[PDB]
C-alpha cells in the first residue's frame, strides 16, 4: 500500500535556478535514455538530489518506499512530479507536510529566492487518500517512454534498474 500525489514545478521555479543547480556535477545514467539537456536536465538533477536526501532521512520518512517520476506539463509550461510513496511512518495526516518539507528542503539549495512547491495528494472527492500507488506505477507511470517521462528515481526492488530503462518501458 503506497500513497500517491503530484507536485508542480512552474517555469518561474526554473527561472530562479542558481548556478549550483545548473553546474551540477551529477552524472546520470542515460545510456538507455534520451539526452538530458536544458531544463529537462535540471529536473533530472532535482529528482536525483531529492532521492539521495530521502535515502538518508529518518523520522516519518524512515524506511519508506518511493517512486518519483517527472514529466512535462502538456498544456502549460513547466513540469509535474509524480510521487508514489509509503512507509511505516507515513499516514494521511502527515503525508503532505512530510513530502512538501522534503521536496522544498532540497529545492531551497537550488533556487536564488524563496520558492515553494505544493504537494496535492491523490484522493477521492470525499477525501479518502489513494492507496493504489503500486498499481499506478505499473499501469501508468512505467509505460511512458522518454521524453514523455523526463526522469525517474525509485528505491522499490522491482524498478531499481528498469525505472530509467527506455527499452524496458517500451516492451
Amino acid at each position: 500500500e503506497l500513497f500517491r500525489g503530484v507536485l508542480q514545478v512552474s517555469s518561474n521555479v526554473l527561472d530562479c535556478a542558481n548556478d549550483n543547480w545548473w553546474c551540477s556535477l551529477l552524472d546520470l545514467d542515460t545510456s538507455d535514455w534520451e539526452p538530458l539537456t536544458h531544463t529537462n536536465r535540471l529536473m533530472a538533477i532535482y529528482l536525483s538530489s531529492v532521492a539521495s536526501k530521502l535515502d538518508f532521512t529518518g523520522g516519518p520518512l524512515a524506511g519508506c518506499l518511493y517512486f518519483f517520476q517527472v514529466e512535462c506539463n502538456k498544456f502549460e509550461e513547466g513540469y509535474h512530479i509524480h510521487v508514489v510513496i509509503g512507509g511505516p511512518g507515513l499516514n494521511p495526516r502527515n503525508l503532505t507536510v512530510c513530502v512538501e518539507g522534503l521536496f522544498n528542503n532540497v529545492l531551497y539549495h537550488l533556487v536564488t529566492g524563496n520558492v515553494k512547491l505544493k504537494f496535492l495528494p491523490g484522493m477521492t472527492t470525499k477525501g479518502k487518500y489513494f492507496r493504489d500507488g503500486e498499481q499506478f506505477i505499473e499501469n501508468y507511470l512505467m509505460k511512458k517512454i522518454p521524453l514523455n517521462v523526463v526522469w525517474c528515481v525509485t528505491n522499490i526492488d522491482g524498478y531499481i534498474d528498469t525505472c530509467i530503462s527506455a527499452t524496458f518501458r517500451r516492451g
